[PDB]
């Protein structure tokens, strides 16, 4: 037993992670085949991130400007294109390490690896979650980006997320591998909003299921609940809404631990309106909402 | 900038991880050249745990009866020793992704990096501490039992933990990777006391820097206190008295914040006297007391 923020093995990323160098700009990028992706802003200078014309910018550029190291073995760039936010490099070696891999947009909710990197060498790997207003809070220093996102099924890394700038207020954004931005975001070093943030509702009630599997029963209660009553709570105190799916695939959770989904829904209720007065829940003195229930389910069967 | 539980990459340890298969038994080993490492209760029945003559059992076996297997590359076994609570199986090939690697006895208060596995296949990464009770808090289900906890230095891998059992209290302990138990633990299906512990005071200071580092100021105050007097507050609080040797390890932390360390002691006197009253640190409704500080000088310069 026991219950962990728990990143996914990064072996499998680690061996596709490389540095691009386009004149002074040094980042991170992904060699998957013969393909190098990363972010587009490696074309501009410090000056140019306020407004820059990509287009105009890329079009300055051939295939010898871009200098893709793997460790110490360079790569010879064949061809160069620019699909939304990211830059396809085509090589002229696969990457030997080339795992079995796709590119997901993941749900706003749902959770990933991050194995963040400087100079194409992996610094460390943290598991992190998909806002609901499409942010990430991470751990991202200058050179970071192009650091990637992903999970890992079976044999197969689904990797989902390129970082690509640290917000004003300090959180981070980025795109998809197809270079399509998560948020209203965009690639211009001018200030902008990152909506309100509301609490993945359905990812708290995974961790409560957690913590009452591993001994921690204590807000378990002597009531129940209705999910439009519960959803009146959640609007009050900014969590998303319950919906039937959510309950759904919190099954298999009820199931193992025969408790209703409703009821859970009753002590989380009376957490949001009276607090924790001073106890913890596995560890922690708030609630915990980047958990998923598959997490939940992996983490407690192995 | 932000501020994240991070483990190490767990790809050079990944290639080391194996599968022990004693009678019924199985769990987790460790190839290093051309030894594989994994906790001697392999060699027990499901009865043999609650007092187990290892001398004994051990001497019932031959080579030939411990399947080790790599992924499915079966390995033949040249050799068996016991060394104090590990098991050390002499096999014909040197794993050819031996990384750079040292056995190491980490201090209670240092963190390292587990990889948590089943059946010889990594699960998942997360990073942890050696509890001054020589505890840690982890993530650890039936058939864990011989991951490793490790750190990265430049290129090379300093193993430092093995992981044997769940104590009755729902935590964990294990030896270094010459098979010594950190703490008074035996490797006997007994009932077993971990001691009082104590929270880490030097972590708690290098956490409170790289969360001053990351715009969380609300708890600098205008105060300051002493060594002998913070540390009698240190005492109510179940903290370890902070030395010297403490207040120079924190010596960088200081210079690049321009705080003293003793005004970051009163800070940290006041919170403990006062609480939290409801605010967050880096997130956290609690004292976190996993980073050193190296882990924050690390993460806070890339
Ligand atoms: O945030 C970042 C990157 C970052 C830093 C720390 C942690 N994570 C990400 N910026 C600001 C920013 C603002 C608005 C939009 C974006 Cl896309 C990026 C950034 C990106 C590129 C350059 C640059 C230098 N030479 N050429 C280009 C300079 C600043
Ligand atoms: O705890 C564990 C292992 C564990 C479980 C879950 C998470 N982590 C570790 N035990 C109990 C235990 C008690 C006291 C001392 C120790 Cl060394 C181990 C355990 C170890 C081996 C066997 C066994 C089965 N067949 N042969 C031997 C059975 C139980």
């Amino acid at each position: 037993s026991g219950f962990r923020k728990m990143a996914f093995p990064s072996g499998k990323v680690e061996g596709c992670m490389v540095q691009v160098t386009c004149g002074t700009t040094t980042l991170n990028g992904l060699w998957l085949d013969d393909v190098v992706y990363c972010p587009r802003h490696v074309i501009c200078t410090s000056e140019d991130m306020l407004n820059p014309n990509y287009e105009d910018l890329l079009i300055r550029k051939s295939n010898h400007n871009f200098l893709v190291q793997a460790g110490n073995v360079q790569l010879r760039v064949i061809g160069h294109s620019m699909q939304n936010c990211v830059l396809k490099l085509k090589v002229d070696t696969a990457n030997p390490k080339t795992p079995k891999y796709k590119f997901v947009r993941i749900q706003p909710g749902q959770t990933f690896s991050v194995l963040a990197c400087y100079n194409g060498s992996p610094s460390g790997v943290y598991q992190c979650a998909m806002r609901p207003n499409f942010t990430i809070k991470g751990s991202f220093l200058n050179g970071s980006c192009g650091s990637v996102g992903f999970n890992i099924d079976y044999d197969c890394v689904s990797f989902c997320y390129m970082h690509h700038m640290e917000l004003p207020t300090g959180v981070h954004a980025g795109t998809d591998l197809e270079g399509n931005f998560y948020g209203p975001f965009v690639d211009r070093q001018t200030a902008q909003a990152a909506g309100t943030d509301t609490t993945i509702t359905v990812n708290v009630l995974a961790w409560l299921y957690a913590a009452v599997i591993n001994g921690d029963r204590w807000f378990l209660n002597r009531f129940t609940t209705t999910l439009n009553d519960f959803n009146l709570v959640a609007m009050k105190y900014n969590y998303e809404p319950l919906t039937q799916d959510h309950v759904d695939i919190l099954g298999p959770l009820s199931a193992q631990t025969g408790i209703a989904v409703l009821d859970m829904c009753a002590s989380l209720k009376e957490l949001l309106q009276n607090g924790m007065n001073g106890r913890t829940i596995l560890g922690s003195a708030l609630l915990e909402d980047e958990f998923t229930p598959f997490d939940v389910v992996r983490q407690c069967s192995g």
